[PDB]
């Protein structure tokens, strides 16, 4: 980002929820599907 005016609370948040994506290992990069 670059003029961040609000980016730290509302994707701040997001990449925290992309980080498990449903809480499921988030499945384009769990293990088996090999990244």
């Amino acid at each position: 980002r670059d003029p961040l005016l609000d980016a730290l609370r509302r994707e701040g948040a997001l990449d925290f929820w992309s980080a498990g994506a449903y809480a499921r290992g988030v499945p384009l990069s769990e293990p088996p599907q090999a990244l």
